[PDB]
């Protein structure tokens, strides 16, 4: 019922799973849904829902950066009334205690955009993912016995950045991860009285390059449980 | 070779028309190229190349917002030594005189985000479109004798815009239409001394809701042979 | 051994508790703490370090606003070697489900200061609470089974904001309270690799206004209690 | 009728050919028009009306700064009903392919000015030369065959800039000149559904040191042909 | 030996009033000076050198606006080495309790141009007016017994100044006047060691329109005393 | 009556002195101060009346900061309705003629913070000490023959900060000296049509450093002089 979605209310679960890769979507909803079913493929974005543990649960593609994910979740709020959604996906390790394949759970997201402090008057907005999915993020990696990172993310507007003493600097305020898409997200999940975290895998580390999906499945499985537990 | 492109050196033409939609990429590929072949599909973004009049031509996704697109267009430039980038796609009327279905060529975009200021030492950059591009694409237009409007755009950040007011502005200052892409294009293509272009088919106008088809191909030729010329 | 501290260095615990009020951490130094020593009184701030349980804590002002918490808690990490500043205090409930003497424990701080931008090469930094804090607060709420609203609070520079629609911008995403210097505590303590956390107990609304000392003392066990913990 | 202008409604032509140095209109008015009346010459500012090829068109000062600029457009537009301004002058190369001499015609403007963040809601205006002018000048250099290059300039507001940097970065995104002047008139032209455009020629190099009649009076004719086309 | 003056170093006097105006500056060359001699007409500017009870005093034109005052400003203290500059011109009443015809003494100067940020670190530099300047205009104000207000000055980059509210909020905050050059030139008078200050006759009120000449004479006379006292 | 202060209307005279340190405030109250009051101590702060030379005086602390002073001065003139504050207290020499025990009288005060951004539209207001306190604070120095250098101030949000390169900026501007609260009282005297005023003794060089009772004395003399003289 949106110009980047076709699914009418109801098509969506009120956890959503969202990831960049609309093919890594497919695959998540494959992979790990019982009875997925395909409910929104505007710009091939593929959006499924199914189960897990008997539990309703979406999955779709967000595609890169604040302004796509922007769009994506304030209509899952808005429209599907979605409930919680969690982001999954890779990053840049930026620490150089946290190494490649270590799985971060974003506690916040700092970022080069301007969108909240559009949306902020002008002021430093702190883009905070919800502590109840932090918590169940958290609690999950604990169950299973999963070590993963807490900690800021941050949410870059360039890929490549110009500003190369940027990441320097995150790494003397110990940022963990970069990536493109929660700190858009976060408030938006704030304005609809809504849940939203983050949990990505480290897919490279930006101060240094340094198998790759036992760490995609530990993520994935801290995601699920921790989607049950909310 | 790109970390968002499996195709190696050569697998894309000179010039390559990009959308947000990866569906409407392949849609143009198989449409209008000849022998198309998939040369990127990363995040299933759809990436093609093949011929028009004998002339190689790529087609590709670009995903929604300058931060999607500056990746791409990056690579494409820096890697794939892409000549031309013509964005091809929709977006919403400003202007009151501005009607759907009009068909739009950027001769500059506007934008709410931080990105250019960034690369610009926090100045006003003139994200300006390509003038052989914008000629291309006006004579194309003329030979074609396809009415189009030439003039400023907006790539927001915000596609749901918090500041309602904005919309009023643009329309006081003559914006012809509202995108999410061309602000971060131009730049790139001006720091690789290459070429970026825009043009527009209006699915829509922000200040009052107001066959679509016939439009899209007029545009679909308009820009096909610009790029021909270009 | 600095300009605002006489103390030398071990004459502070490693975990310090912190309120704006020189004479609200007298009290806390004389009742919560045995055998409290006053380690530094230069302008009156109130340094005492005693012990709690049998560990040792110190207790001290760090006056009103982000400058001058910020002045404190940088001289406590980096020449003090501090660990942990737990901030301690009153503040002002903006969200209308938040009641006056509720007690809130920050996840993180906005701001319409400019130091975090001056920090973060004028980007938005996510002024977060350290995880083990908030941790460690929220357990010792549960644990006294004590309710605690947990979530975004602000840290003005203007007590009286000339902009009075800020309030109401900040209910609409949900901004639990209002204080004066965690946002710029919880960057200094990042910087350091070391911990920072708040928890405040609302003393007025500011949306309207709407037995005081209970809900101090609640907020205080909590406080000492998690300080253990730490 | 204005602070600025004794000249009454219908004194100046549709168009009007500014630069800088009232002097050098005076000039222009003597040497380029026939039958030139002063119209105007508040604070010595030099405006005449004269003819070009039976055409009406008049000249004037607009002294240095987009602050000046801005002054004298608003009122010629608003005022005396003017629909067309060129701006005719010097400028200093920045792109290093572009020499001492050339003629150069601009796109479009970037700024280190704040004016256009003020009348744009803070955000990017892209200061854009009027598409009809920008081609009635191109055409008329094709026509008199006058070699001269076409794209980005940048209207400083410090003459002498601090920021030593912006010219070699501005050289990296191929800025063809800097000016003080066109970033404040097109966004002005615009607001008023007027056009404006603009044609300097390189009175010297920036990043380095390089008879210059010839250019002056070679833009002076691409400059009055295309007000005829106009 | 610039740009914009022809005079060598020697032409003009240690002390140099500006006006926008450089008619106003020959006319007060004329009228006030004792053999004054033309020592600059680089565009028309109008630049003299005379004496005054017996003193050498200069007096030229600087345009309008800060950019346009920035240059010649620069250059008289660079290259002529001049050491004083008194700015003496119009400007519109904001405050009030100020009205048309009275005389106004800058103790410094706000504006709403980017300027001094870009040479202050994008912080808040404030363009204050030489203490020894403002003696000197005041004394000579109260010796010639000839009333005067002095405060706050605004100088705005936008004459005719979209943002409607300012005007109010300066009243609030009583700025005096508005002019468009004083902050460009205070902070340049500082970055050489040398002194700057401004003495205008308000010839209009901005908040509410309200034998003139009586008005400028007393200002001049208030002037010239300062300059001997300089 | 309020949050900070307990004394009612009338227990503050109309010229109050504030200094950061509240020990310091008791100090003078105890030692210039004939028959001192303590009319507010509200965390401590400090405040007392008392009488000089016959003339009502009080005396209070304020903190550190901008976001501190303005707590206060904003309270006292609007509840207490005080006409008068002169802030006296130390600094750190920037200047590098300059001196430490050096006194020095602020004209005006800059500031890396955003309060007055936020007061004034987000553009340039320039923190000026009132002309009346200034003129009564340089008297009250040739009265008494006391040497003191009046210039620009900076009233920093950062004690410790990290942009080490502002330092030389400001000397370079050639910045008297450096604060943390002048820049944000001034903007308030002016919103309530009454006047502030700062004089500092030099405590320390911070561009390299460098009995100091008597300077402070000397201040002291100067400012409760000028008080008089208010
Ligand atoms: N190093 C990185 N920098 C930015 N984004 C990253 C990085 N690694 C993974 N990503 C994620 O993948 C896409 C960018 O390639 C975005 O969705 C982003 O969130
Ligand atoms: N009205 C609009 N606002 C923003 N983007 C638009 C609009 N119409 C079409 N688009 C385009 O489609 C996507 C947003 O739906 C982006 O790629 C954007 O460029
Ligand atoms: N409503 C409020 N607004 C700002 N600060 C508050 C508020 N209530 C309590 N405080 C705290 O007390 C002081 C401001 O009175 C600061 O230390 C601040 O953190
Ligand atoms: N190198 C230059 N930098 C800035 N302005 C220039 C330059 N060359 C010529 N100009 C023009 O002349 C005046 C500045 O000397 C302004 O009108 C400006 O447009
Ligand atoms: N009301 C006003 N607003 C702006 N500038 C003014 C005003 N009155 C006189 N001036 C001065 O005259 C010119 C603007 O007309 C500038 O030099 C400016 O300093
Ligand atoms: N060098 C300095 N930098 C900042 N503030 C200073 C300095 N010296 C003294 N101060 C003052 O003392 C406190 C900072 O130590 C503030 O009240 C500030 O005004």
């Amino acid at each position: 019922a949106t110009p980047h979605n076709s699914a009418q209310v109801g098509d969506f679960a009120e956890t959503v799973l969202m990831c960049g890769d609309p093919l890594r979507a497919k695959l998540i909803a494959e992979t790990y849904l019982e009875n997925p079913k395909l409910v929104n493929n505007v710009r091939g974005i593929q959006g499924y829902t199914g189960t897990y543990k008997g539990k309703p649960i979406s999955v779709m593609g967000h595609g890169m950066g604040l302004p796509s994910i922007c769009i994506y979740a304030e209509e899952l709020y808005s429209t599907y009334k979605v409930k919680t959604i969690i982001r999954v996906g890779t990053c840049g390790a930026i620490d150089m205690d946290i190494h490649t394949r270590d799985i971060v759970i974003f506690t916040s997201a700092g970022t080069n955009s301007k969108i909240n402090r559009i949306r902020f008057m002008d002021h430093d907005y702190p883009a905070t993912a919800s502590f109840d999915v932090v918590c169940a993020l958290v609690d999950a990696a604990k169950e299973l016995n999963i070590p993963a990172k807490v900690g800021k993310g941050f949410s870059t507007d360039l890929f490549y950045n110009p500003q190369t003493e940027l990441a320097q600097l995150m790494n003397k305020f110990h940022f963990l991860a970069v990536e493109m898409e929660s700190a858009g997200l976060f408030p938006i999940a704030d304005l609809y009285g809504a849940r939203a975290g983050c949990i990505c895998t480290v897919s490279d580390h930006i101060l240094h390059h340094e198998e790759r999906q036992n760490s995609f499945q530990n993520m994935m499985k801290i995601a699920l449980e921790a989607a049950i537990k909310l």
